[PDB]
């Protein structure tokens, strides 16, 4: 419900990372545009329980890296 | 009952992923798409105990990666 | 009682997987089919005490990784 | 009391699993049948506090791995 | 308190395990009777706080394996 | 207070096992016989402190392996 | 104040181990004499705070293994 | 309910003898052990409605004379 | 109602023995297993109006003695 | 009224025993059915006064013994 | 005025049996169709005070062998 | 006063069998007309105590047969 | 319940003669020694369910003579 | 519990009968003696529950003749 | 308490008949003096548990015929 | 009625010792077994009046020493 | 009750003195054990009556010395 | 109870003296060391009903004079 963050860096122009609310419906909650070079440290959060990534983008999880292609 | 997470990358287009319900009844309660290249950080929250993946896609989990091919 | 989840990849079509109630009697509450392919993330709940795996599945849990051939 | 589980797989077709009722009287309270191959995962709760194992069998715990003759 | 197991193997017939009661009070409060590869996992409990094993025995705990040649 | 054993494992006849009283006076509350072969696991308790071993035997501890010659 | 525990073996005759009371006044609660090759596995607890270890002996503790020559 | 013994003699070394609980549940209540020779003459009574018999024994019953071959 | 008691003894390993409900619908109410040379005095009682054997097996009642083969 | 009962022995599969209900009218109100080999004892009760044996069986009462051709 | 059973076996096709009211009147209550080969056991009741058969059959009671040529 | 029958057997046409009536009057209370061949149970009631026989006839009693020529 | 007695022969010294108390709990209610020669007569009562035979004796009950041999 | 008797005979100068009280404790009630050739006809009653016979001396009971030698 | 009853014939003159008292207490009640060729059918009552007999004499019971010689 | 005391000694296997109780009604209260060798300090109390030894054995007494024979 | 006391010396390893119950039930309360040397001088109490000796030792009372065997 | 002492010297270096406590639970009270030449008079008192002596030591009691090695 917390306490747990990812970081995710842009690898080209346009990334976007969108936030996906908590409770009984699914909606978007906002979204974050990132340019080429930036570093974005986000955390799971009390209206926030899912993360999605489109975009070339480099992620550092606890799990381990995963780069997105889109 | 909460904080726990799976990381998803879509590896093909038109990839499936289905939350159910958390109760005495188990239904579906929510489904997302994934696009070729695209990355889900998805956590279990307060009305999600299950998660199911369907289509071509690599998942990390803190007991390893599996590779889905449905 | 809760905060733990097995993931079980299906390796044949029509594997099933059945949970049992939790309390004093024992019984089925629920079956899952899993087609060729999918993988699930199931976690135990406050109505899950137990899961049996019929048919050829791969499954991983905290204390290692193990094969199912019902 | 609670949050820790077993792994048993069965060996050979006709194996029992019987758990043992937790208070001051000691009765057992449910059996299990396994089928040569199947998977149960099983969980220690407010109605189970010892489990036996009877015919040849497989067994994954925090402590490692034992095999049953029975 | 609780929360925590040993896994005895018998190694021959008539194996017993004897439960002894927890409190200011110290007697005999349950035995089982193990045959010849059957496997008990018993857990500490609000009832129980020593474990007497007779008879040939393997036995796996947190701090390793022992044998027992009563 | 609890949560925390001992394993004591007799190699001859007749090994003698204390238990000593919690709280501010300390006086001995029972002791148990072990026979040449014969295995106990014992627990910390909220009447139990301390432990006293008299006669050759073998214990073991969260912190290795000890032998008593007595 | 509970939870950690020291183990003694005395080496010779005659050892002497002390507890020191625990309070804003300290003097002395409690000892014990220990014949050679004796163990004894003791508590830190509600009434004592410190312990002192008179004569040739050999301890274990959460931090290695030491040995008292007075 | 009543009225009605069983005789029973051990014919070897270790027979076990079992009796069932009287209810809407069917749980054990007793068992006794027998040496090579022994005679026990049970009864039903109000809180046993049936008798399990493990090992070589000869039993007498109103219906005739029963050989146990366990 | 009550008061007259049949005896089993198992001619093989696993042999079944079910009792029925008494009341207004018949259910099954408990069931047991036998092993090879093992026997069974059961009893009529005020929740059992019918019994039923499977496996091969011997049976003495009031009437005369009677094999089972199933 | 009670306490008095049938022994009845299938000698093919698919056997039936029909019981009929006690009180001014008279209906159906139990099948069972018996597959080759199988043996039950059943008695007469506050909701059966009857019994109806449908197939090939071995039948044995406090009169004697006879075979049904059904 | 219960508690006593005739036992009829149908000899040939269409054997009727019928029963008597009890009671001050005496009317026809119910009848049954016998098939080739059945056989019926049937009680003396609260609402049964005689039987009538017809048609070629046996019958057993407590005072012997009798067979119906009708 | 109850609980006890006759078995009567008709050996020629036009048999009757007439109940007399019990209590401090005696009249007829019922008769029955048996076709050759038939074949009556006829228990004693609280409304009957007399049983009268005319016609060709076997007779089934406790004490006997007995053949009326009427 | 009652009413019924066993008769016990001391075939030699020192024959021991054990009763077991009636209800919840079984425990011994009372022994008694018999010397060579001596016969009991005994009865089974409302504080006694079950009697054991230790040393070498006749034993006549109503389903007929044993000997023990312990 | 009561209205069973057994027949004693003294066959030797000096027979002893005693008596055992009926009871939760067992303490004798009386005694009797006997002279060469005397008959005793003892009854079960409510104080009485168990009878011993010391002495040479000829005993009937309801199972047959036994012949103390004492 | 009742409804059985001994028959003594004396076969020498002055045979003595003593009745024993029924209760906690025992103490002699009642006698009888018979001459030669005498018969007396006496029973046990309410007050009578006990009967010795003295004298040369031919006794009947339900276990049999015997003789005193006193 | 109090502070008195014999000292018994056992010469031999199996010696018996037997406490009659203190009141109106002088009845057994407690016997003890004593192996050879064994020694026995008892004293007088207020439910104990007399005292019998059986066996071979050693007594001291205020007045002195005495053997039993028995 | 009081003011009297027995003194034992212990000739061997491993003497045990066992302390017996004051009252109207008689039970274990204690034991002692000495080792070879050793003296215990021994009082009789409010709560102790009798006290047995097991093992080779010398023991002075009033009445003298004695010196157990067992 | 009181009002009575020993006279314990002791004869070398060390010697151990130990009381024990008065009531129905018994449990170490006190000790005394006592080096060579030293003597201690003690006198027993309402909280101490049991002396041991560890060491060499010359006891005088009412009794006699006796030494321990230990
Ligand atoms: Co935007
Ligand atoms: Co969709
Ligand atoms: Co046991
Ligand atoms: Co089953
Ligand atoms: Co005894
Ligand atoms: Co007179
Ligand atoms: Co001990
Ligand atoms: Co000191």
């Amino acid at each position: 419900t917390n306490s747990d963050f990812v970081v995710i860096k842009a690898l080209e122009d346009g990334v976007n990372v969108i936030g996906l609310t908590r409770g009984a419906d699914t909606r978007f909650h906002h979204h974050e545009h990132l340019d080429k070079g930036e570093v974005l440290i986000a955390q799971f959060t009390e209206h926030t329980s899912a993360i999605k990534v489109r975009g070339k983008a480099y992620i550092q999880t606890r799990h381990g890296v995963i780069e997105s292609e889109g």
